[PDB]
Formats: structure tokens, C-alpha cells, sequence
DNA sequence: AAGCGGTTAACCG
DNA sequence: AAGCGGTTAACCG
């Protein structure tokens, strides 16, 4: 089968992995990390082990571990599995991606736009508001409740039986989706089981595999809501509905709620759950992937800004803490440096700035530059009312220039 | 051949490219990383390529590139770059010579060598040095080999590892592999930078990974001869410290080791003539080497290590004053010499080079280093205070090093 | 247009 | 103790 052949091919294998390693390098979890240099180690060898296994079909997928990510919703199901795993579900979604049709024709989807291959948020939010000034006058945006958890893979697995044409990439496909958590007794013992996929409700969270299946789902939902003269633009659960006619947008939202319910989702409804959806005359604005559309004005959600501003300031008093902390005590983490502080929030003010750049959120922006430059004038006169008295040693733990004396 | 078989592993020459990838990832030259790059794409079939060709024979060392480098003096670094494939099965050969060759692990074995071997440092050479003044060595001469890499014979290096090796198609990957071709000879030649290559059958080439254990394996008879009659004989690299009971023994010492070094067409700076590269006298007042100033109480870093260091950090000082005056003015800001940026990158410098020198005891130098640092320090604050007091938000923003959203 | 061997950003050849 | 897809470090799911 050229499809499974190219599963265990050296080139595909490798080319999962580095897609798989340049995650794993940077992992917070030291594990992880060792993990991968022990992969990276032994590199030609210890993917053609796996190259060996997928060739004879006896790969066998580890046991996972299920963790709780800090989550409005219930903890995040986190299912980290080892690198072997991670490499062959990596190097599924590659060979998916590029031979089946099923799967490049939901990619495919012109209203889709959540983890797909050359697509970004900006589309989406473009298309929006072609809508409006194309006669979408109203709106309605909810999002699917635990999405993931809800997915059934029986559902997955039927939909994908025809277009798979390999019983061996069949069975490879089935073991990939499986979560079989090691610690599961752990599990049990503080009532968290239920919340992950153990059953056939649910995928992987942390599967490469899952945003695919979570969008070949909604196949059916995308082109079923794209009708009536109602649009519907979709980023993995989130769906904008866009219409001429409040009546229509609702009729629109009701006839997704049987969409949703043939195969197990729900959708937050705008009136029962204002701050998860949003219904209303596209004119005042609405909320749609951290952006506010206004049709004059397009910038990032109001939310969005909050969430900038609260790890601004949360940064600023932790640098104030430290100015004071530094002087009169030895010890200090040193991130939290003026240097260091300044040098975080320089790269903060850049790394979100970056995203929103297609944004014109300049009332707002120049709100958030008014916001940091009081911030930073504040904080300036704090440690220069510091350093008016202060010794050599104390301004250089305080302005983050480590002592030879103490390494 | 099992070296052979060694050399043409996939895994060999995989983790000769993990190393050679680490390098040119981090390359300051266009070319360099573009060219790894488009390696790193196609990798599978990129090495089984050179695998194919090592174990036909058929593989070809491509040209390099020949770079004079300016260095400290009028002397030049004469750099060789090579195409990666070259990089790679050079990286290969080492790794496979060093694991598998009893003579090379022999020369990286002796205790006397130091220099570009694994598992070995300078501190660990700067405490053999102390325990033999410690057993009664109380005079030293230290000396260094002019331009050694240009002076090594390749022709003695065959003749050395000849025997040992036991493949004809390991000897002629490594004769390849130690020739210098340049694709850039007619440019250097009109530069009369030419001879400084080592076109030649003599030199090693600068910038391959097998020249560094050529050096130890071609100063192994040194080591020995040296280290005999009295006197230890420590050497990283080009670098040796004679180490004796009396100053006329150390003398005695100099004139065998030029004789050694002669023989092999090598020759070593006169303590006497030249105070930096070599020194004389008794190991009781300090002497230097390698960068460190070796008492027999304290160690510490060496006072050209620290005049290095003073400029480098007067340096990064100077460039924030400038960028200062600069970011308060104009927007065409590097702000890697914002004063945030600035004082952040001073601190991390500050932190390399105290770790470097964490085997030594000296705190006086540190604390006059320390004291420069402070002042350097206070001094820009002033300029920071002044230029802000007559700034606006923008300015404040510029100066200090928190960028605009509005600017992004 | 910037390379190599090595060490706990840096250091030594 | 920390994962995934996608996009010019971050953002969005
Ligand atoms: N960091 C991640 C990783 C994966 N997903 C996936 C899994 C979710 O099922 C899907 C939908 O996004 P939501 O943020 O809406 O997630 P949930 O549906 O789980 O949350 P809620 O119940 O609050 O709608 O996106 C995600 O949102 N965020
Ligand atoms: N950055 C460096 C430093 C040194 N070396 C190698 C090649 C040199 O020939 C050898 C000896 O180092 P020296 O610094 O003593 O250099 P030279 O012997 O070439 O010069 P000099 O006459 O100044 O001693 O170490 C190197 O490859 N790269
Ligand atoms: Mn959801
Ligand atoms: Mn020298």
C-alpha cells in the first residue's frame, strides 16, 4: 500500500520527528526534553525502529499520561504521550494530509479555518466582514462545550473507513487514537477519569491527530450551516453565523443546535450564555476570534486587551517588589530586575503587538502604550528614589548587574 | 574494514552532522546556514548520499574556501571553510578515529596533553601544575609554537598513523580529508595571501575538526621526551610549561624542547625575547598560563585575561552611552543597545566569564573588577537620568528600551 | 563575510 | 510538574 508505505518512510519519519523534537527541545518538562536528546541520540537508529515495527505492523503505541491543564471549563485533558507515539501520529497527519481527498477536501473547506494548513485567523475574520457589505446584517457566535471530549471515534472511524483503502493504515489509525493512561489508577483515586477519552467519547488533547479529526467531524455541520443565505465561518469549535435577518441568524443557530446534536455536540446559546456566545445586529460590533468587527473598525477583543493589560501590570509590581526586595536583601531571582523586568515586558509588548499588527486597534493601542508608558515612568521614579540612596553593591542587584564577588 | 564500516554507520555520520548542524545554525555568514538549512531539508537522502559514496570510494572532498581572518598583531587566522559535506564526513572521521584507534586514544590519554581533548579542561592542567610546584618545582618556563598549525608536516602525520590505521580506504579518506583545495586561489594569490594556506604538504588546515588531534598526535614524541630528567612538561595545544627544582634545569629544559620541536620543523618563542608568549623565572612569585596567574597560594585570572575583559565591558558600556543620546534623538534604534537591553546582555556577560573562573580562589581582582563595573554602571545611570528628565513618553520609551505597540 | 577541538553566555588554544 | 493544529516569540482554537 503506497499510502502505508509512505507512513514508513525514513523521509516521512524523520520528517515528523523534527516537527515532534522542535516541541520537545523547548518542553518545560525536563522529561520531555531528555527524552527527545535520548531520541536525538541513536537518531538514525531510533526511528528506524519504529520504521521496523510500522513495516512487520507491530508498533505498539506506549501508555500515555493523562494531566489536568489549569482551565473556565473543566481542567484541560492533557494526554502527553511518549516520543515514539508522538512521532507516529505526527507522521500520520503528514501522510494524511497530502494523499487522502476526505481529508485535503475538509482542509479543503472554504468556511473552515482552524488548524488547516495556510489558513490563519485574519481570514476568517476577513471573510466575516465580506459578509457584512454582502447583506450579513446580524450575527450569532457560540462555540462548541468540550469539544474534544464529546467527538465520538466510532463516528471518526466510520467516516474514515471508505477513503482509507489499507486495512494495515486502518489499524495504525485506530491505535493512534486510543488513550490508555498509565496512570489511570492515580486517576480514579482523585474522580478524574471520566474527563478523558478512555471510552470512545473523546479524542487526544495533545494528539497531532485530533484538530484533523475534530474538523473532518464538523464536515457535515460546515456544509449544512452554509445555506439559506446564512454564512457560517468556523475555527475548529467557534462558528460565526452571519445573516440579513435576526429572525434568520436564529432560525440559523437553532437549526445547528439538531446539527451539533446528531453527533453529540451542544453550542452555548448567546442569550443564555452572553459571555461564552454573542447575538445581535453586526453593526454594534461583535466578538469573533479575539478580534472586535466592527465594519469601520476591526481590533483585538476587548478581552484580549484586558488579558495584555493584566500581565502587564502583574510584571510591573512584580518588579517593584523586587526594587524594594533587591535593596536591603542578598538574594534575589534577578528575572524581576529592573534590566530584567524591562527586558520581559519589551519582549511581552512585542510578542503580542506581533499579532494583532493586521489589527487598527490604535484608540486602543495608543491606550495600551498610555497604560505601559505610566507604568514605566512610575516604576523609574520608584528605583530612582531607591538609588538616590544606595550603595554600589545594592543599585547592581537592584538594576540586574550581578556581583563577581558572589558567583 | 570494521573502521571503515565505522565510518560509513548512518549513525556515525548522523552524529557528525548533529554537530556540524549545531555550529552552522548559530553561523553569523549567509551563505553558511542557508546551505545547512537545504541540508537539514532533504536530510535523510542528504546523508545516505555521502554513505553511498564513502562506502563506493567514490566520495569527493569538494573545494573550500580560503579566509585571511585579521587577528590581534599583523598575524592572520588562515581559515579554511569547508562545503558540509566535507564538514560532515571530517566530524565522521574524528569521531571514528577517536573511539576506535588505540594510538589516538593513546595521545588523547596522556596526562601531559590537554588541549582539545574530551573529558579535559584548563583548571584540571592548572592544578597538575600546582601539585608538581607543590612537590618541590620551583622555576618554570612557559613558551609557545609559532604559527603551528601552517608548520605541521601532513606527510609525518601519515607516516604516523599509517601503521595504526590498518585501511587503505581509511588512509585515503584521511589524506582527502587533510588536503586544502581552494576554489578562491587566484584571489589570494593576487593578495599574496596565498602562501599562508596550507596549500602545501605542509600545515593542517583551520576550521577541520581532525586538525586539533593531528597537533596532539604530531607532539606526542614532545610529550614524552619533555616529561623526563626532573622536569613536567604541560601542554594544551602549542602551549607547554617546563616545570623544574632549579632555574638551570628549566634552561636545560628549553633547549631539548627547541631540539624536539626542531626535529619535527617546530620552533617556540624565547622567553627572554618575548614577554608574551613566553615566561621565565621561579614558580614561587606568580607566573601565567592559559589565561590563569598561577601562585602557589592563589590562582586567579590571568592580567591580560582581565584587560580583556575591562574592554569588552568598557565596550558594551561606550555603545549604551551612544544609543542613550541616540534613542532619545531617532527612531533608527539597534535597541540591542537600549538601556534595558544593554544593562541585561553586561549582566549575562558578567555571568559567562565568572563561570569560566569559578576554580579560582583570587577575590582582590575580582572585587577591582567588580568596583569597575560599578562605576561604568553609575555613570550611564547619570546619562539616563539627564537625557529623561527633558524626554516625553516616546522618548522615555525609546531610551530605556520598552518598544511602542504603535511601532510594531 | 565567521572555522575547529574542548570545558563548568563565557573560557582555553 | 506543560501537550496539539495552524499562522507571521505570540496569537487563535
Ligand atoms: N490549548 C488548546 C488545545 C486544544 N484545544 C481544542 C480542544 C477543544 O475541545 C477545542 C475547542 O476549543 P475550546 O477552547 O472551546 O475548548 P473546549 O471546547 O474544550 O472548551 P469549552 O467547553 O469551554 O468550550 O480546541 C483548545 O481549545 N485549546
Ligand atoms: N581560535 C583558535 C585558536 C587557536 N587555534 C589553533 C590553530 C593555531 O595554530 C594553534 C595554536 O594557537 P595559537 O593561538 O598559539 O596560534 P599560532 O601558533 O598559530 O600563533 P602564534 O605565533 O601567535 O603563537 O591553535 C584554532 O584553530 N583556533
Ligand atoms: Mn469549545
Ligand atoms: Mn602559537
Amino acid at each position: 500500500s503506497r499510502l502505508y508505505k509512505d507512513i514508513c518512510s525514513l523521509r516521512t519519519l524523520y520528517g515528523a520527528w523534527r516537527k515532534v523534537r522542535s516541541s520537545a527541545f523547548l518542553s518545560s518538562s525536563d522529561e520531555i526534553r531528555r527524552e527527545a536528546e535520548e531520541f536525538e541520540s541513536r537518531l538514525p537508529d531510533s526511528l528506524i525502529e519504529i520504521q521496523h515495527a510500522l513495516s512487520k505492523q507491530i508498533f505498539i503505541f506506549l501508555q500515555q499520561t493523562g494531566v489536568a491543564q489549569k482551565k473556565g471549563g473543566k481542567s484541560r485533558p492533557l494526554v502527553l504521550a511518549p516520543i515514539p507515539n508522538r512521532v507516529v501520529q505526527r507522521a500520520l497527519l503528514d501522510v494524511l494530509q497530502r494523499r487522502v481527498r476526505l481529508v485535503k477536501r475538509v482542509l479543503g473547506t472554504p468556511t473552515s479555518y482552524g488548524g488547516i494548513p495556510d489558513k490563519r485567523v485574519a481570514m476568517a475574520i476577513a471573510d466575516a466582514r465580506e459578509a457584512m457589505r454582502t447583506g450579513a446584517r446580524f450575527h450569532i457566535r457560540s462555540d462548541i462545550p468540550a469539544f474534544f471530549t464529546k467527538i465520538n471515534k466510532d463516528r471518526v472511524l466510520e467516516l474514515l473507513r471508505p477513503h482509507l483503502n489499507c486495512e494495515a493504515t486502518l489499524k495504525l489509525f485506530e491505535e493512534a487514537i486510543r488513550t490508555d493512561l498509565a496512570n489511570i489508577d492515580d486517576l480514579r483515586r482523585k474522580g478524574l477519569d471520566e474527563i478523558f477519552p478512555i471510552g470512545i467519547e473523546g479524542v487526544a488533547q495533545g494528539s497531532p491527530l485530533s484538530p484533523l479529526l475534530a474538523n473532518i467531524y464538523l464536515a457535515d455541520f460546515d456544509l449544512a450551516m452554509n445555506s439559506n443565505g446564512i454564512t457560517c465561518l468556523r475555527y475548529i469549535d467557534d462558528f460565526l453565523l452571519l445573516g440579513a435577518s435576526l429572525s434568520d441568524v436564529d432560525k440559523a443557530f437553532n437549526r445547528a443546535l439538531k446539527e451539533l446534536g446528531k453527533i453529540g455536540l451542544e453550542a452555548y446559546d448567546p442569550r443564555t450564555d452572553k459571555t461564552k456566545a454573542s447575538r445581535g445586529a453586526t453593526e454594534i460590533g461583535f466578538d469573533f476570534l479575539g478580534c472586535n468587527v466592527s465594519p469601520g473598525l476591526i481590533q483585538p477583543s476587548e478581552a484580549t486587551r484586558r488579558r495584555f493589560r493584566a500581565k502587564l501590570d502583574a510584571e510591573f509590581v512584580a518588579a517593584s517588589h523586587a526594587l524594594r526586595y533587591n535593596a536591603q536583601y542578598q538574594d534575589g531571582d534577578g528575572k524581576y530586575s529592573y534590566s530584567s523586568a524591562l527586558y520581559r515586558i519589551d519582549k511581552i509588548i512585542l510578542g503580542w503587538g506581533k499579532a494583532f499588527t493586521f489589527c487598527n486597534g490604535s484608540q486602543c493601542m495608543i491606550a495600551l502604550d498610555d497604560f505601559i508608558s505610566n507604568k514605566l515612568a512610575q516604576l523609574e521614579a520608584e528605583k530612582i528614589a531607591i538609588l538616590a540612596n544606595s550603595d554600589s553593591t545594592v543599585r547592581r542587584r537592584v538594576l540586574g548587574v550581578r556581583l563577581l564577588i558572589d558567583i
